[PDB]
């Protein structure tokens, strides 16, 4: 269900198909101006890329995923992550299983993460395993140390 719009934006990681409704951004994938939720994510990703010093003034799109439909630990791990964890900082997968209402779920977490259907807006790239350890990814590790490099954090490898 949903009446689904697909778009293209070009980016350093390479090509990023949108896609979305009128309620909302539902994914970001990988291929390897105004109020709609789409153009939002557009205009938001972009920022990210290439005025990332304003990222915080650019409007987060309403998302409409399934997974963001209905109340759950999965929910409450990728809306507290956006609300809470910002441009240039991380966070163990230990404090965001807390901060998402399950003190010690990490494995959870983790499982929670790797269904992200909104990457890099929902920065799965800031949760890391530890001080010394920057943990997992889908897809491989190049591409979350390559955002953290992007944003300065010590973590980040170019
Ligand atoms: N932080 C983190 N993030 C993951 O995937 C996020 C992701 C989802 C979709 C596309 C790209 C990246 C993880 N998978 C296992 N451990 C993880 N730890
Ligand atoms: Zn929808």
């Amino acid at each position: 269900d949903c009446e689904m719009k697909r778009t293209t934006l070009d980016s350093p990681l390479g090509k990023l198909e949108l896609s979305g409704c009128e309620q909302g951004l539902h994914e970001i994938i990988f291929l390897g101006g105004g109020p709609e939720p789409l153009m939002q994510a557009t205009a938001w990703l972009n920022a990210y890329f290439h005025q990332p010093e304003a990222i915080e003034e650019f409007p987060v799109p309403a998302l409409h995923h399934p997974v963001f439909q209905q109340e759950s630990f999965t929910r409450q791990v990728l809306w507290k992550l956006l609300k809470v964890v910002k441009f240039g900082e991380v966070i163990s997968y230990s404090h965001l299983a807390a901060l998402a209402g399950n003190p010690a779920a990490t494995a959870a977490v983790k499982t929670a993460l790797s269904g992200n259907p909104v990457p890099i807006l929902i920065p799965a790239h800031r949760v890391v395993q530890g001080d010394l350890d920057v943990g997992g990814y889908e897809g491989g590790l190049a591409v979350k140390e390559w955002l953290l490099a992007h944003e300065g954090h010590r973590l980040g490898k170019r």
